[PDB]
């Protein structure tokens, strides 16, 4: 399949250049996997997610997404428009409030919450886990994302926003979690995006179009907005059977495009997500 006039990010991701504007993928899309995003909310009712979205789990008052940046990851994940995987089914998890903020013991228990739901849906084809938050170094949050991960579900963590060594910061840290620079247009890293020995991956970060609430559209930028990418890329080659969940990290790094960014850092992977799709 062609999308034309993608947005620049999807279009990256079936690329082997960067420059161009049509996403090209398999038409299977995701179908049949499933992919958690664990942030402010998703609008469900937003045209762009099809009836494919759903709310499962809040730990405030409401499962609203008041803020914006939970759909406009599940956006970059699974819209029609804007998604990697557009025929994914997404499930809400709302550890986030609407300023955006969590406390870490709200997130574990989230991730947690995760690992048994997925036992509770129909994701034939594998279950996916997208996590664009963090905070300082935590053994405890580390661990929780390691037990998802262990669990049987493919972790995507954003590597965070502080243009430093990620080791600092959990999940980002955690070794067997699949943690996800962002790179810009221009094949560049992104001037914020962490970096160091525990990145595995790096996606498109920088003035990413997706969903917003109130059924409208955005671009804003971030670690945030690779991790998707890389979290709606899993999905979608779950749905193809070229990998699972215990090896999808390991799968999209081996396949990326390699040494094609710009400023990274000695010591850090130089590892762009690529579908490897041939039209
Ligand atoms: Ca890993």
């Amino acid at each position: 399949a062609a999308q034309t006039n993608a947005p620049w990010g999807l279009a990256r991701i079936s690329s082997t250049s960067p420059g161009t504007s049509t996403y090209y993928y398999d038409e299977s899309a995701g179908q049949g996997s499933c992919v958690y995003v664990i942030d402010t909310g998703i609008e469900a009712s937003h045209p762009e997610f099809e009836g494919r979205a759903q709310m499962v789990k809040t730990y405030y008052y409401s499962s609203r997404d008041g803020n914006g940046h939970g759909t406009h990851c599940a956006g970059t994940v699974g819209s029609r428009t804007y998604g990697v995987a557009k025929k994914t089914q997404l499930f809400g998890v709302k550890v986030l409030d609407d300023n955006g903020s969590g406390q870490y013991s709200t997130i574990i228990a989230g991730m947690d919450f995760v690992a048994s739901d997925k036992n509770n849906r129909n994701c034939p084809k594998g279950v996916v886990a997208s996590l664009s938050l963090g905070g300082g170094y935590s053994s405890s949050v580390n661990s929780a994302a390691a037990r998802l991960q262990s669990s049987g579900v493919m972790v995507a963590v954003a590597a965070g926003n502080n243009n430093a060594d990620a080791r600092n910061y959990s999940p980002a840290s955690e070794p067997s979690v699949c943690t996800v620079g962002a790179s810009d247009r221009y094949d560049r890293r992104s001037s914020f995006s962490n970096y160091g020995s525990v990145l595995d991956i790096f996606g498109p970060g920088t003035s990413i179009l997706s969903t917003w609430i109130g059924g409208s559209t955005r671009s804003i930028s971030g670690t945030s907005m690779a991790t998707p990418h890389v979290a709606g890329l899993a999905a979608y080659l779950m749905t193809l059977g070229k990998t699972t969940a215990a090896s999808a990290c390991r799968y999209i790094a081996d396949t990326a495009n390699k040494g094609d960014l710009s400023n990274i850092p000695f010591g850090t992977v130089n590892l762009l997500a690529y579908n490897n799709y041939q039209a």
